[PDB]
């Protein structure tokens, strides 16, 4: 359907607008590219280890592969919902969002390439908790955007995607890959990713806690919808940790030869302190 | 609806996809920040001017505020429509073209604000030839795209974007600026700006070409559409052309202050130059 008229010929860019000075700041912090790491060593850091200690690793980047590549295709509908409720400043942001997803995919691919597994199938590390999530509820949620922009529809799609699988899980898994891989002295090109991945990510849950804050802000009734939805989810989110943790368990031998004491029980409750303080950055008020 | 698979999972990226060869050339070449443009001396410029002079600029501006702000709404649909077909490497490209876009509204408006003028509304200098393509058939067709990506969808909204509003109006505009003002001494942050611009828009139409020469390969009879799609918009094209250059017989006096022998019939035959070349770039076979 048609334009009705175009904000910068009637007036210009809002410049104090939030979304736009959070654009500005992923424009200068976004420069980055997967393209110019060097996975060489992180080639040779994975031939030599054993079967096994190759299989401890695949895991996390399965969850992660997916997960970049679910984010970069689900996010378009929120851009869309915006974008139609003439929030202009939202979507200068949201292209910078949707980019950086697009190397965030880049960058686990490159890696999987470069150590030789791209040709490995590595869904068998999903399991249900995980795809209810990623194939299942996060594609639900945005999608319903193009159909259905309610305050109750936008809340919902930014709480799965923003607090839950950015705000919860992705956090959690860039604190999984440090304390495992930077301790042993591994697969540096993945780490010098995984921290690039992570600042782009402060962006994005930032516009989750913006989007968020502004329709609690209209009626604090929409904070109850809030927890409602991060609690509706927990249930998979801790599934899926345990999951991961007990594949830790039973393959030990990374943990043997490279000195880790893996603290599963400290990574489940930073898993834990993730999803709670998520709540806490949203105001009832 | 749900994800089926993740392609960087099960396999790895396409990396002799031209549209991923296309993205990373984007990367490479798509550093540029409107905000690091000095507009210092244009303000001067522009303050310079008398009111006869300063009205000469705006036709331009106007046309061009408009058209970066649409594309940057209205690219979303194509994204959406190639990402739900599983092509992984033509969304991957898109994100960069979508904030290439949020780049060029940021830039003019920044100019606008600069010089003076953001509080003017510009809308007076859109037509009706220029509502139409704008307004009307350029978001009608992009739309589409939501409930019907046949081949014939896809290559009218490649051919109303990419083939006649970058290919022919946005690069005649280019050639416009520079023809005038490049030689006038005048505004020289816009046409750095503009010189960005006009890079950027090279990957633009290149996903324009591959994507219209890609279904006519799979059958010739699309190529006759493509021709079609291309003639049915030429008289909106060219009355657009025709009222900014009466626009510009009648408001002389920055062509007179400024040396400048504007030659209207040779951004005439630009233009057509433009639009038989943009049919020249689709081969039948
Ligand atoms: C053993 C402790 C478990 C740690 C939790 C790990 C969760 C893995 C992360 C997978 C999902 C990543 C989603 C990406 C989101 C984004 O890129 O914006
Ligand atoms: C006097 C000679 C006329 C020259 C033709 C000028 C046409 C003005 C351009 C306005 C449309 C620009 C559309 C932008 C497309 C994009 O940014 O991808
Ligand atoms: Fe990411
Ligand atoms: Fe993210
Ligand atoms: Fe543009
Ligand atoms: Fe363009």
């Amino acid at each position: 359907v048609h334009h009705d008229g175009f904000q910068t010929v009637k007036a210009t860019i809002d410049w104090e607008h939030p979304m736009f000075k959070l654009y500005e700041k992923a424009k200068r912090n976004g420069k980055w590219n997967p393209a110019d790491i060097d996975f060489s060593q992180d080639q040779k850091d994975f031939a030599s280890l054993t079967s096994e200690e190759k299989i401890s690793a695949l895991p996390l980047v399965a969850g992660f592969s997916a997960g970049e590549e679910a984010v970069t295709l689900d996010i378009l509908p929120m851009a869309h919902a915006l974008a139609r409720q003439g929030r202009l400043e939202d979507v200068l942001f949201l292209t910078t969002f949707m980019h950086d997803e697009a190397k965030h995919v880049e960058m686990f691919s490159r890696w999987q390439q470069a150590v030789g597994i791209g040709q490995m199938d590595l869904s068998v590390f999903h399991n249900d908790h995980y795809k209810r999530i990623f194939y299942e509820a996060l594609p639900e949620a945005m999608n319903r955007l193009y159909a259905d922009d309610s305050p109750e529809a936008v809340i919902r799609a930014a709480t799965v995607y923003n607090m839950i699988v950015e705000g919860t899980l992705a956090e959690s898994g860039y604190y999984t890959f440090r304390q495992i891989y930077k301790k042993a002295g591994l697969f540096p090109g993945l780490l010098q990713g995984i921290d690039y991945l992570n600042m782009d990510e402060g962006r994005h849950i930032q516009f989750g806690i913006y989007t968020i804050q502004r329709i609690v802000n209209e009626d604090e009734r929409y904070y109850e919808l809030f927890i409602r939805y991060m609690d509706e989810l927990w249930p998979h989110v801790i599934g899926y940790v345990d999951y991961l943790t007990e594949l830790g368990k039973r393959q030990q031998q990374l943990a043997r030869t490279y000195a880790l004491e893996i603290d599963y029980d400290l990574l489940r409750h930073y898993v834990i302190k993730q999803f709670n303080l998520r709540k806490k950055q949203i105001s009832r008020t």
